[PDB]
């Protein structure tokens, strides 16, 4: 049965890449002010540059919006490395390649920042799609998506198809290239192959999930499953890498090194800091293992697995000489804040944030990078016992 794509107006509305983020075009204010906004499932504030910055070519000008409302309150958001200081307000917001609706939403006008804006990313703001619990200053600041659902007939769901190119893109290349899709209010069936498998959203704060088993080329990492979710496991479009808890990262890297041992790489490569290059077209994908993350299913005692390739966890980067070599960074790194299923993982799949049914769907992406021998996979069911015990308290 042929799968039909019913959300053509929202298909291909994203641009960007895993390293600098995926963004969607939005307008704020009256008359509309066009801004490129980073799509972030790992935070809950909608904020835009609202003052000059060396990395900003445009920003929100509140004095030019007739519909701007001042909330007379400051707001501060600290991320993993970046942070910003802003002024709260509300204004009319639209997504030109989104639903044909305009909503009044909370907007944090960024006045000061540190390592937030990325030089040449082409985005000027952030769209925090997660829940009110993690919004700053507190959970009374209604996130954008909650406003959107409350004010319109848009269903309480969005889905993301993040499309990694498999090769580097310069600033002009990301501007001219399609980066993927953000389908607001539905599931577009042309964006995936095979079946959608659903994992429950453990708690509505981050998009929190439970990992029950981890495999490197079919080999069980054999850790107590609590370790995989210590202190939580989240699906995060706003983080580049697959980030793993310290103990899990150390076990995974030992296994990935063992599986790829026909070639030796410097410590800086495994630390995710140093690039590794191969002659054009000769990347030895086959020496690197596949990685399987088993997720709690919706049916009691049932799990399913998502499998990524090195085409996902090896992030394409440009060489210092901009040569013809194919270069990459190891996009798996240590975390002190739980598992982070970042953009490099999401690039393998069509990810459904079904807020209505408190679940996250995964299916093989129609735009995942692969080779003629292996593809990413979403498979199940597996009989897995005491999966609730994997959750950390
Ligand atoms: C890389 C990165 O920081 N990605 C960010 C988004 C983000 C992207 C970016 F390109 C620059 C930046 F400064 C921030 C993402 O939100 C991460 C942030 O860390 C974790 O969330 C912490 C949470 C605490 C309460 C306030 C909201 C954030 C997990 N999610």
């Amino acid at each position: 049965p042929g799968r039909r794509g019913s959300f053509v107006e929202m298909v291909d509305n994203l641009r960007g890449k895993s390293g600098q983020g995926y963004y969607v075009e939005m307008t704020v204010g009256s008359p509309p002010q066009t801004l490129n906004i980073l799509v972030d499932t790992g935070s809950s504030n909608f904020a835009v540059g609202a003052a000059p910055h060396p990395f900003l070519h445009r920003y929100y000008q509140r004095q030019l919006s007739s519909t701007y409302r001042d909330l007379r309150k400051g707001v501060y958001v600290p991320y993993t490395q970046g942070k910003w200081e802003g002024e709260l307000g509300t204004d009319l917001v639209s997504i030109p390649h989104g639903p044909n609706v305009t909503v009044r939403a909370n907007i944090a006008a960024i006045t000061e920042s540190d390592k937030f804006f990325i030089n040449g990313s082409n985005w000027e703001g952030i769209l925090g799609l997660a829940y009110a619990e993690i919004a700053r200053p507190d959970d009374s600041l209604e996130p954008f998506f909650d406003s959107l659902v409350k004010q319109t007939h848009v269903p309480n769901l969005f889905s993301l198809q993040l499309c990694g190119a498999g090769f580097p893109l310069n600033q002009s290349e990301v501007l001219a290239s399609v980066g993927g899709s953000m389908i607001i209010g539905g599931i577009d069936h042309s964006l995936y192959t095979g079946s959608l498998w659903y994992t429950p959203i453990r708690r509505e704060w981050y998009y929190e999930v439970i990992i029950v088993r981890v495999e490197i080329n079919g080999q069980d990492l054999k850790m107590d499953c609590k370790e995989y979710n210590y202190d939580k496991s989240i699906v995060d479009s706003g983080t580049t890498n697959l980030r793993l808890p310290k103990k899990v990262f150390e076990a995974a890297v030992k296994s990935i090194k063992a599986a790829s041992s026909t070639e030796k790489f410097p410590d800086g490569f495994w630390l995710g800091e140093q690039l590794v290059c191969w002659q054009a077209g000769t990347t030895p994908w086959n020496i690197f293992p596949v990685i399987s993350l088993y997720l709690m299913g919706e049916v009691t005692n049932q799990s399913f697995r998502i499998t990524i390739l090195p085409q996902q966890y090896l992030r394409p980067v440009e060489d210092v000489a901009t040569s013809q070599d194919d270069c990459y960074k190891f996009a798996i790194s240590q975390s002190s804040t739980g598992t982070v299923m970042g953009a490099v993982i999401m690039e393998g799949f069509y990810v459904v944030f079904d807020r209505a049914r408190k679940r996250i769907g995964f299916a093989v992406s129609a735009c995942h990078v692969h080779d003629e021998f292996r593809t990413a996979a979403v498979e199940g069911p597996f009989v897995t016992l005491d999966m609730e015990d994997c959750g950390y308290n």
